């Protein structure tokens, strides 16, 4: 019943996306970023993370990284599925992404899963080792949903990242634009 209730949730989000993110215009596209960054901010307010990085990659992929505990990977009681899977299959940003990847650094291990329109493409896998902890999410907004534009505006992202760092003192938040490999722009904010 749990996996079924996942699938229906994905269908609900993709059918009426503006009811979930306000709009499917440029404002809604940027809201994707905010939803991811807010969870990293919670991890910092919980006392675990202090660095967040937002990268505009080639072809308008977004990469968000935090140095928190890593979204958990233990098998759930209620879903029979890894915890990270449960959280990402319940995610609006994942449902509204043509593709999304997660890498978790936790338990000295790197775990990876990829999704399309919220649907896992394979079971969570151990891909490497690490001596760090944290979460990386990389997603590509679905152009079937975001029919006006899938191009992010650096200044929009910059303004709000600066605000978030000034509000959440102590967290280092970095924005980087790598869309033109010949001219990479970075702003990094860290108050008090
Ligand atoms: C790059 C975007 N990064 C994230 O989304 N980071 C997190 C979201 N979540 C999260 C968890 C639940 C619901 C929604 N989001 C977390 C939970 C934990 C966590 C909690 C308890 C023990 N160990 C780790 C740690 N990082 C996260
Ligand atoms: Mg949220």
């Amino acid at each position: 019943a749990g996996q079924i209730q996942v699938l229906e949730g994905l269908e609900a989000v993709r059918k009426r996306p503006g009811m979930y993110i306000g709009s499917t215009s440029e404002r809604g596209l940027h809201h994707l970023v905010w939803e991811i960054v807010d969870n990293s901010i919670d991890e910092a307010l919980a006392g675990y993370a202090n660095q967040i990085e937002v990268v505009i990659e080639k072809d308008n992929w977004i990469k968000v990284t935090d140095n928190g505990r890593g979204i958990p990977v233990d098998i759930q009681e209620k879903m029979g599925r890894p915890a990270v899977e449960v959280i990402l299959t319940s995610s609006v940003v994942n449902a509204l992404s043509q593709d999304l990847e997660v890498y978790v650094h936790r338990n000295e291990t790197i775990y990876h899963q990829a999704y399309k329109k919220g649907v896992p493409q394979f079971d969570l896998k151990e891909v490497g080792t690490t001596d760090k902890t944290g979460t990386v999410i990389r997603f590509k907004a679905d152009g079937e949903i975001f029919t006006e534009t899938t191009v992010y505006n650096y200044e929009t992202l910059q303004q709000r990242i600066r605000e978030l760092a000034f509000l959440n003192k102590g967290i280092q938040i970095t924005l980087r634009d790598e869309r033109d490999e010949e001219n990479v722009r970075e702003d990094s904010y860290h108050y008090e």
